[PDB]
């Protein structure tokens, strides 16, 4: 029948960065600008899960239990209408909370200044991923993005930003994705149409025809 406090915690559950500028000034840069090929954000996305499925296959035969998490390598797309949510889970190698925060905060500096200036001397956007950075065209289409990774040597990491110049991290209690990474794109109301069937097999035969793993759409 008492009424305890509790006045501190563990750890910090909810942690927020800022991006490096570079990071910050392109991002800005994508969620504002015009793009007559928005569709090109989910080459990217389904770019990096091959390279991610690629990397634990690599792993997979050197050592077998590397896929304790799970043995199919493959990609899923799930739109989701009532949720106005485009999300994409692979079940590649994924990534730790070092990596996380790293990659997605920090050292992606080099690559996205270098395409800043690749794109005032003439570049277009669809040439995101040459500089290693294709990640963030998900703002072309997204209002917000969250990234909720399970690397092996790890626990459930969920990444989020909005693109105000900041992101947070925080530990995923959610639903367990045993390995590999979940991107769930928050759509603006203007690209809805990557919610609809024919427009997503489209997209993905136009984009992603010669994949080495399995694609599959859910409604
Ligand atoms: C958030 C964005 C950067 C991203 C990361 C991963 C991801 O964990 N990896 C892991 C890994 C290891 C070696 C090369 C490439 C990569 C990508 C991923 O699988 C996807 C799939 O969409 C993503 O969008």
């Amino acid at each position: 029948g008492h009424m305890p406090e509790e006045v501190h915690h563990g750890e910090e559950e909810v942690e927020t960065f800022a991006f490096q500028a570079e990071i910050a000034q392109l991002m800005s840069l994508i969620i504002n600008t015009f793009y007559s090929n928005k569709e090109i954000f989910l080459r990217e996305l389904i770019s990096n899960a091959s390279d991610a499925l690629d990397k634990i296959r690599y792993e997979s035969l050197t050592d077998p239990s590397k896929l304790d998490s799970g043995k199919e390598l493959k990609i899923d797309i799930i739109p989701n209408p009532q949720e106005r949510t485009l999300t994409l889970v692979d079940t590649g190698i994924g990534m730790t909370k070092a990596d996380l925060i790293n990659n997605l905060g920090t050292i992606a500096k080099s690559g996205t200044k270098a395409f800043m200036e690749a794109l005032q001397a003439g570049a277009d956007i669809s040439m995101i991923g040459q500089f290693g950075v294709g990640f963030y065209s998900a703002y072309l289409v997204a209002e917000k993005v969250v990234v909720i990774t399970k690397h092996n040597d790890d626990e459930q990491y969920a990444w989020e930003s909005s693109a105000g110049g900041s992101f947070t991290v925080r530990a995923d209690h959610g639903e367990p994705i045993g390995r590999g990474t979940k991107v769930i794109l928050h759509l603006k109301e203007d690209q809805t149409e990557y919610l609809e069937e024919r427009r997503v097999k489209e997209v993905v035969k136009k984009h992603s025809q010669f994949i080495g793993y399995p694609i599959t759409l859910y409604l």
